[PDB]
């Protein structure tokens, strides 16, 4: 049942599911997805789009790879721009951004909203407004830019960000963050190619752990 099952992780939430974890969804068209629940972190409720933390995955992949999803539910992931679309068509969710450092230090950053396009409109990030977080704010600088990949540059510079810079992003000309980028392992010379929040660690400290999550406003 479709029409009675969860669209999200908040609805999850509130019929007692209190654990992190994978758990099956219904997205708008009656699709079910299993997703991953961020139950713990800020009052819970939070469905998980993206994932590093350790560096096992390769995240320099191509616009196929980023529109279905890849990696794995027990670690490191990217959803899947299809999914992510559909998972932020209905109502309005805000975005949480979490970051941890290696040196043990957890920061965040919160949007109001938080939607991507489908994509004929090359999976558009549609944010809304910077709540606050100590992470600082890194990702206003990419609103309204189209989604990039190596094979498939949508951004809005004469270079390819994608290549530069090696990730997958709402790239604009070219970055202030860079979350699907190069595990590099904390500091870093190469400018500007890791796991990058500029606002928080800047353009050569990639970070340990990178979460970005949604859930209804
Ligand atoms: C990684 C990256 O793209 N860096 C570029 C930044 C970002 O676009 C930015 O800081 C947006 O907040 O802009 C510059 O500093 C600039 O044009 O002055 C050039 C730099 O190469
Ligand atoms: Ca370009």
């Amino acid at each position: 049942s479709c029409a009675t099952g969860p669209r999200n992780c908040k609805d999850l939430l509130d019929r007692g599911y209190f654990l992190s974890g994978w758990h099956t969804i219904y997205l708008p068209d009656c699709r079910p997805l299993t997703v991953l629940c961020d139950m713990d972190t800020d009052g819970g409720g939070w469905t998980v789009f993206q994932r590093r933390m350790d560096g096992s995955v390769d995240f320099y992949r191509d616009w196929a790879a980023y529109k279905q999803g890849f990696g794995s539910q027990l670690g490191e992931f990217w959803l899947g721009n299809d999914n992510i679309h559909a998972l932020t068509a209905q109502g309005s969710s805000e975005l949480r951004t979490d970051l941890v450092d290696f040196e043990g230090n957890h920061q965040f950053a919160k949007y109001k909203s938080f939607k991507v396009a489908d994509e004929a409109e090359k999976y558009k990030l549609v944010l809304g407004a910077f709540v606050g977080g100590s992470a600082g704010n890194s990702l206003t600088g990419h609103n309204n830019n189209f989604f990039s990949t190596k094979d498939q540059d949508n951004d809005v510079s004469s270079s390819n960000c994608a290549e530069k810079f090696q990730g997958a992003w709402w790239y604009a000309d070219c970055h202030a963050s860079n979350l699907n980028g190069l595990y590099l392992m904390g500091p870093h010379e190469s400018y500007a190619n890791g796991i990058n929040w500029s606002a928080a660690k800047g353009y050569k400290y990639s970070y340990k752990v990178s979460e970005m999550k949604v859930r209804p406003a």
